[PDB]
């Protein structure tokens, strides 16, 4: 059974989701909505500064996008209620504009004829959030879900392994994060995030994030036990989680590594990765894992206090798991 | 003292504001953007490119207080509603990047201002000026343009060469710093596809009418110059790369001597002359609009030469905007 | 019939040459020399910030490099004379240290048992230089050759088309060039190139280059008709030639484009490329062409005075042509 | 009363120490040693990508540097033993080559006629290290001292306030650090630090650092209670400490801020600073403080577990405190 999917917001996540969908037989992107002509949309798909040339055929024929022989409806509707998803029989919508992160806005896709919606960001409201490999089995057939944030998808699988094996008393996270689309090339206006308005190439830019706290929803036993912040730094992609955590039961650094390696080859296979090499961020570019543990980078103070490092391609990992979630909620 | 309002407190708007603090003939009395006063104070106080504001800044009752002087802060999206007359504004610096024509910029005059300086090249037949090159052609027009940063770098250089040796024809490249219109990662730029690609990752080609506009600034060079741009990942300071054919032969030393002479005479404070192993950040903060790099350029022969001139695209332009304000009110 | 190659200098060119050689049947790398342990060389091959992970297996067995199961001798000899190339029966050495750009230094590989040497930079002496597609047929069986510079391999094919079709009166070139290994992260010492010592990430940095003048040697009819300079800018790879040229016979921009396009499909196929799209530098990353003409980027003042833009991956294009030159000089 | 100082190693620290010395009456730089001609040294002093044009007058007269009316001897001795510091009556040598971080090597300055030496890095041996404002009063008249690291100088004043007021149970530190001269523009050789060889502009690059552990020597009561690591990111200057710490006595975030503010106005005035604004890294560029507490950036999980953020200009702050140490050890 092939799932028919529409994308709203053909941005970094929308376009990276699109490419990943191409390598799957169970998902077909049959419609795309943004504020772009079909020919510009084709160009943005074909050429990518971060992930290179698109491996496939793209043509524009009569205002529709034709990719690898398939016609894809292209629209320019600012209001999702007008998207008429039913006319192309769309099952699930990828909501990746970054503008519609609540039930009252995202449900407009269902009003427009879609059956289900995956929001590609943290919920503004009580829309349930999921992290593949951590709490996806708690899905109950809801029509609208959230795939949480890229950072939460990095921290939660790491947090799960530790909490399961040793238990987490409490933790503080820093994510050192690549530049994103919300940032500015030179000091410019960001009325709700003053620091985020400062030139991205020139600065280390601190930021607030609810991603560590959000892990409390993904892993309920950790509710109120984790929080943190971020530094935005001048790279185009790939980010890293820096988790300082207190453990319930003692664990040597080797034992933590053995536990992470085991989960990476067992239950968290294809989600959590294990690396024991001298890597740097660009070595992670293109990796579809959502959490890549860096064994050599981290350090133990003692058997109950440890700093752990995990990489994530914030575009690619998240995007592949958006597709995993689509397959899961439709199974 | 000329009372000035700024529309668009962006890179140019704010660098103009700082430069004005160091002028005795100009006072900024109103600023319009889409910002609260406290955010506006913050953007002024801290600058990634030019450092901490060299003055006192505070907010008192929804007004900006800078060096003890009160400045009206508004958030009118439509310039027609700016009520410049209520703070007795003479001239408006139009630096939003949105109003580059007579019909749009004239809304400031509808709103009570007397004159308007547009801080970009005109979209229509609004006259453009480059200080030191054609500013004496100003005829009392109420609305003028200060052209572009690139034109302000190229025109003084072209003038010196054209006056002394004459220019047959020339092609220009500007290697340009990143600007606010660009994107941090590949994003939407429907009218400029290349410019939408991530700025930090790329050398990004661009069209520019900046060399061709020198034809309007120096009429004898009409149809004799054109060029393009490469946008590269630096935050500020740009450089002009002019390949030019000369009418009368000149050695490289002779070209340099003419430029040096002009920089000490008629073009003092506009065109500069440097004879050192400099790089772009050495030009950051320089108020000149054209800084000739003697050592960087090269002659093929006595009639064919490549000349290099730096410009702080924020600071030089911004200072000459203020020079143009003083000139058109003189 | 397969040419056995040794690499001296496993730097950017050595390693990109190595990767290009993996996809060729007529050339195999059997030895590498640098100042590195075998396991560090393996790491440098495996992970590449610019060109991503090595597409294959890399391992160390007994002080040797094992790539896709094939053993490669690893040595650490500072003096090329001690390399014992005869012991692994190397035919041709890729001299890519950047230190040995003369007959006197490079011939030490021949003393050490190699038959021929390709120097991967411009000659300091009268060692003959070549650009594939332009003057490679002038090769006369010399034991030591140079593949000229990356910039010269971009300019010469473009200059050749213009010169052949319309004739070049005079020309001035600018290359806007990516950062390279000789540059500095922050202002540091560069006694023979002061500008080049200034922080690379912070600056546009003017530079001298003999690349346009050297095209006068590659294309003798253009001797004394070309020169230029460079600006080094903060990108990691891919550079662009900016050629301002006066033509003998009149040509419209379309006629110039048609000529370049025809050559790219004919005589200069696989050397000179033709692009008619809104590309930026990163789109050229990984392209094995030595010159990629950007039709939309350039501009004519008139039918005899024109500015032409041509891209080049300064690592990949040059490296592939080093291998093309090796194949040619042994044929 | 005026201390006569020679600088060995006119690099980033040497040149920034030099400028800071111009604005002090109690310190005179009377000699500089590097591997540079006098005119190149003049140029390196005059133009600085990070801190702008030098404000004073600089000239070369007969192989000597003349700055603001004072003559400065320029030498090119690779071996410090030959520096003849006595011929220009040098009291203290600033040892900032980065090569001589032990008693055996730094003592060559004393052989060469100097009375005392300040090493501008952490000691490799048992050479005593100091952080101004924290343990400088433990100085006992030693001829050779170390000013520790830039990172230690940021952490120790912050850790001192917390330990004094609330007590530190344990802590783990991350420093997000600007690029330095030891790094590479593109993937290059770094045999003793593989990650550090990777292209700095392209990467977030993890690194080990003993700076947190070293605070155990600066503050003995904290021995074994702190350690940490680093991420090197592509900015030219200014770094930030990210300290996750468990407190003995409970404290609100407000209480932590008030305690740090009080110290910044009292005992640690001019050493530790307090900022309550939406700043980013470039706002700290040029600040001579060694630790600038960012009240708004940090976050508490609870009253005993907190993450604290403190900035530092790694060139300027450290360089100023080098001079403060010179003033102190000669009083
Ligand atoms: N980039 C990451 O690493 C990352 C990771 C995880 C989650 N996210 C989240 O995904 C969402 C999008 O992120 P992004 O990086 O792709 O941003 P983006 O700016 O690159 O993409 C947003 C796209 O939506 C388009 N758009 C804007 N308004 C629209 C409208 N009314 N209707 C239809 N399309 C519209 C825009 O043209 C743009 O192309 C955000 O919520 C983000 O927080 C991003
Ligand atoms: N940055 C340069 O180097 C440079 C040099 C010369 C000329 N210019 C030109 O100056 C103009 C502004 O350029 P910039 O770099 O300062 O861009 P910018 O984006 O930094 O500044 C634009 C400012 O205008 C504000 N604004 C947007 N809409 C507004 C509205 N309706 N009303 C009032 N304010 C509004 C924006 O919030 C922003 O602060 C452009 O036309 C530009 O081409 C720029
Ligand atoms: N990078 C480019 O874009 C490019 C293009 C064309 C030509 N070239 C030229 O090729 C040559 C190499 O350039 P690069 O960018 O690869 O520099 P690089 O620094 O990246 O590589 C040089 C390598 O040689 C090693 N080496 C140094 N001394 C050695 C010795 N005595 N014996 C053996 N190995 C030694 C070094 O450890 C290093 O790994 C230069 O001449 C360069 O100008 C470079
Ligand atoms: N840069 C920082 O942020 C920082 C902060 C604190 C401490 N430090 C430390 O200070 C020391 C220098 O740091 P840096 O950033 O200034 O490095 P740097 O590379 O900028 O300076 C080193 C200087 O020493 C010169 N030199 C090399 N060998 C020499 C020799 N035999 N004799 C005389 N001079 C020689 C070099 O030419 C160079 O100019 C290092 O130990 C560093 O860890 C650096
Ligand atoms: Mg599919
Ligand atoms: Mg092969
Ligand atoms: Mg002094």
């Amino acid at each position: 059974m092939v799932i028919r999917v529409g994308i709203n917001g053909f941005g970094r996540i929308g376009r990276v989701v699109f490419r990943a969908a191409q390598r799957r037989n169970d998902i077909e992107i049959v419609g795309i909505n943004d504020l772009l002509d079909a020919d510009y949309m084709a160009y943005m798909l074909k050429y990518d500064s971060t992930h290179g040339r698109f491996e496939g055929a793209v043509e524009v024929q009569g205002g529709a996008l034709v990719v690898n022989g398939k016609k894809i409806r292209v629209t320019s509707e600012r209001d999702p209620a007008n998207l008429k998803w039913n006319e192309i029989n769309v099952d699930v919508v990828v909501e990746s504009t970054g503008l519609f992160l609540s039930d009252d806005t995202a449900r407009k896709h269902i009003q427009a004829g879609a059956k289900k919606v995956v929001i590609t960001g943290p919920s503004k409201d009580d829309t349930p959030m999921f992290v593949m490999g951590v709490n996806h089995t708690t899905y109950k057939g809801e029509a609208i879900v959230s795939n949480a944030s890229c950072t939460t998808n990095c921290l939660a699988p790491l947090a799960k392994v530790l909490n399961d094996k040793f238990g987490i008393v409490e933790g503080l996270m820093t994510t050192v994060h690549a530049t994103t689309a919300t940032q500015k090339t030179v000091d410019g206006p960001s009325q709700k995030d003053w620091r985020g308005g400062r030139g991205a190439a020139q600065n280390i830019i601190p930021s607030s994030t609810g991603a560590a706290k959000a892990v409390g929803k993904i892993i309920p036993s950790l509710n109120g036990k984790l929080t943190g912040m971020a530094f935005r730094v001048p790279t185009p992609n790939v980010s890293v989680v820096d988790l300082t955590v207190r453990l319930e039961r003692p664990a040597t650094y080797k034992q933590i590594c053995d536990a992470i390696k085991a989960a990476s080859e067992g239950e968290l296979k294809g989600i959590l990765g294990y690396v024991d090499e001298e890597i740097v961020s660009s070595d992670i570019n293109g990796i579809p894992l959502t959490s890549v543990f860096d064994a050599r980078a981290g350090i133990s103070l003692n058997d109950n206090f440890v700093k752990l490092v995990s990489w994530y391609d914030n575009e690619t990992g998240y995007s592949n798991k958006v597709l995993d979630l689509i397959a899961h909620i439709t199974k």
